[PDB]
């Protein structure tokens, strides 16, 4: 399928203990997308002092479109820095790796894969 339903757990940011996915564009995008695959993929919500607090790269994602099923259709786009790869809409979050965090909310996507 092209798009995959998924349910990501939103972690507040000072609870992250791995706090992204890699040390270049296409690391954190290869491993970002293995772990959305494998459901170990978390989600904060990104505000003021959110992003020095995480390592760059950066994996947001970004609404796609503007809903199925109430999932927001959403892509991947890396950062580092401040140079973008990838184009598309607002962020929803930044992912990191879950390895066992309690949430605080859930973030329905529709995940072009
Ligand atoms: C290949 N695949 C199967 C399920 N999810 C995938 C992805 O690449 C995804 F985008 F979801 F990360």
């Amino acid at each position: 399928k092209t798009h995959v339903q998924l349910s990501l757990p939103v972690l507040q940011v000072r609870d992250v203990l791995v706090r992204g996915f890699g040390d270049s564009v296409e690391e954190v995008l290869s491993e970002a997308r293995q772990h959305l695959k494998d459901g170990t993929c978390g989600l904060v919500e990104v505000e003021k002092g959110v992003l020095p607090q995480l390592e760059q790269p950066y994996v947001f994602i970004k609404r796609s479109d503007a809903a199925p099923h109430g999932h927001v259709m959403v892509e991947l786009v890396a950062e580092l820095e401040g140079i973008q790869y990838g184009r598309s809409g607002e962020t929803l979050g930044v992912l990191v790796p879950h390895v066992g965090e309690i949430p605080v909310a859930y973030r329905k996507v529709l995940l072009r894969k």
